[PDB]
């Protein structure tokens, strides 16, 4: 038997429903999102880190000339210099007062520590959301790792379940993000090959093990101008360093919707964004035929001292008369109130007290026990403590956020205005008739 | 415990510094136990709690 | 949850209050002033005899 409902996506908070298939006994339904794993599809653009500068052992041709030849090394740069007459500790390394040239050379390489301290730039194509549901229906309950797309159903035991898509395609990752040592930063890193010297990703490669690495560090070589053989290179400080020191906080601390961020694979977990439509195909074996279940001839409600709060700050007493003992389900049909207890062992006569929570300042909500219903009503007081260590369980639906007293005064004022305008119009109508009745 | 219904029947009572008043409460309760009892009115205070 | 109430500053009087942390059943509370020690701040101006 398929049933469908929109379950809030707040992870760790139960959503309760009562399937009212008339053919069988009403059955308690509770949905819980134990964990959510919003994971984007991603491909590696490039790895990057502090580039090492190799300034390789310079080349000298004491009495010829060296014409530089381009090379595949990253940001490979070289220039011929003449009249160098270089020295080593041993002394003059050439016998050429003139007609002597030095071939300075430089290229960059990933620092050995890039093996572990490195960043990787990832594009996110789209992010699908995988959700680990815990579901209970009657006494039977199950867990299943679903998908919120609406075409791929999960399954566990007799249950088959499918859900989605989400009410909004929110995602925390921007189109461009960078992973670093388990931290994550959304950042407009420059695309592959578009390196800017002195900025993030100024050296790049497909893999640290790769040899096709590329970079643009603005590395340049000045003329060797001291007796000692040397190559006076200079370059912008590694862009990876400039970013590391000024990366801003990682997304893991600024992603909205409170969602956590993890890697391997990149995923956002326990996101609390929007609502997820869910269709649940409960098996009839879970229900009992309506006559076989307990049924109550009469029931009553009495709610006392209810506090609207994120926690179960409301308490109410139900009294009932039943044809037989047994486990009846209990549910709050009001969209703005929910009961903690899901089922109670009923008795031929008796009363049970249930804990409940709501946002509505008034307890004017419909309660159902084994399908019968009673209108509970009480003026719930504002909560004693402004802050609590647990998330709210229901939205502040405006139709119920107005208190009975407040709504009463609102309708009183609008009643006065509406009555004044309607009565005025009626008086204008009646006055018109006055002359026609006497001419 | 919680009580489905209760009613207050007060016997002959004397207003005084001591507990000169006495009252009797009938109750209907879901389960036996130790309910708290108190006076919500500043003008009267109960001996028992 | 913190309750608050005024209490008569009368020694030996077992003033009672009822807390109403509605997520739980009420609980009886007694605030009894066992003793008071209103201590003035003072200094020895001088001894005399």
């Amino acid at each position: 038997f398929e049933h469908a409902t929109t379950v809030p996506n707040v992870p760790g908070i139960p959503y309760k429903a009562l399937v009212e298939r008339a053919g069988y006994a009403p059955l308690n339904l509770e949905i819980t999102v134990v964990s959510s794993e919003l994971t984007p599809s991603t491909n590696k653009e490039y790895v990057t880190c502090r580039f090492h500068t190799v300034i390789p052992s310079p080349q000298v041709k004491c009495c010829g000339s060296l014409e530089c030849k381009a090379s595949s090394k990253a940001d490979y740069t070289c220039r011929v210099f003449g009249g160098v007459y270089p020295f080593m500790w041993g002394g003059a390394q050439c016998f050429c007062d003139s007609e002597n040239t030095q071939l300075s050379e430089a290229y960059v390489e990933f620092a050995p520590d890039c093996t572990i301290d490195h960043a990787v730039a990832l594009k996110v194509h789209t992010a699908a959301l995988k959700v680990g549901l815990r579901i209970v229906y009657g006494n039977t309950t199950a867990h299943l790792d679903t998908f919120v797309n609406g075409v791929t159903p999960g399954s566990s035991r007799d249950l088959k379940v499918i859900a989605g898509p989400i009410s909004a395609a929110f995602s925390p990752f921007d189109h461009k993000v960078v992973i670093r040592k388990g931290l994550v930063y959304n950042y407009d890193f420059p695309e592959y090959g578009a390196m800017k010297p002195g900025a993030f990703g100024d050296i790049q490669a497909s893999s640290l093990d790769a040899t096709d690495i590329v970079a643009r560090t603005d590395i340049r070589l000045l003329k060797p101008s001291v007796k000692n053989i040397h190559v006076p290179y200079t370059q912008a400080v590694s862009g990876y360093e400039m970013w590391k020191n000024n990366s801003g906080r990682p997304l893991q601390e600024t992603a909205p919707f409170g969602c956590k961020i993890e890697v391997e694979p990149l995923r956002a977990s326990n996101c609390a964004y929007g609502h997820i439509p869910i269709s649940i195909d409960i098996p009839d074996a879970a229900f009992v035929r309506s006559s076989e279940s307990p049924t109550i001839l009469e029931v009553s409600c009495t709610v006392a001292d209810c506090i609207y709060s994120a926690d179960f700050g409301g308490s109410l007493t139900l009294q009932y008369k039943a044809d037989r003992e047994g486990h009846c389900p209990v549910h709050s049909h009001s969209t703005t109130a929910v009961l903690k207890e899901a089922t109670t062992h009923v008795t031929a006569v008796g009363s049970i007290t249930l804990h409940f929570s709501t946002s509505s300042p008034q307890a004017n909500f419909i309660v159902s026990l084994c399908g019968k219903k009673t209108t509970c009503n009480a003026e719930c007081k504002p909560p004693a403590d402004h802050i609590i260590g647990e998330p709210h369980k229901v939205d502040q639906e405006f139709q119920a956020a107005v208190s009975k007293t407040s709504w009463n005064w609102l309708l009183a004022l609008f009643g006065g205005a509406s009555s004044l305008i309607v009565v005025g119009l009626i008086v204008l109508v009646c006055s018109s008739m006055l002359i026609n009745t006497r001419r």
